[PDB]
């Protein structure tokens, strides 16, 4: 159950998510799964970021739920659940802008 997850944020919007992860303390790949504002049974995976070019910054990703079970970012790359594609994007960057590292603080 996604719920359960202490990433899982739930209802939050887009705006809140950005003044959460804007924190100076924030290291590269503080992330944290919300609803998507807009489409219905989807998510967004918002990840910090930070460049030297554009400081600290954020990145929205929006995660795909399969009728037919898998959840995406892309649809090359499918998990079984959240829980697996949170996981996998820990250990992998591939076209995240980092490898998902802690969960953001409130
Ligand atoms: C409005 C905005 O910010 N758009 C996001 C997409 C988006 C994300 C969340 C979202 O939330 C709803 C909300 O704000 O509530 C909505 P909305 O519902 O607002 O329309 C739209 C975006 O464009 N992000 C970028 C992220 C950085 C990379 C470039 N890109 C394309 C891409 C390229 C490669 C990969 C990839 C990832 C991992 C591995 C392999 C490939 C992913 C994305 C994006 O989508």
């Amino acid at each position: 159950s996604i719920q359960a997850e202490e990433w899982y944020f739930g209802k939050i919007t887009r705006r809140e998510s950005e003044r959460l992860l804007l924190n100076a303390e924030n290291p590269r790949g503080t992330f944290l799964v919300r609803e998507s504002e807009t489409t219905k049974g989807a998510y967004c995976l918002s990840v910090s970021d930070f460049d030297n070019a554009k400081g600290l910054n954020v990145k929205h990703y929006k995660i795909r739920k399969l009728d037919s079970g898998g959840f995406y970012i892309t649809s090359r790359t499918q998990f079984n659940s959240l829980q697996q594609l949170v996981a996998y994007y820990s250990k992998h960057a591939d076209g995240l802008c980092h490898r998902l590292t802690t969960v953001c603080p409130t």
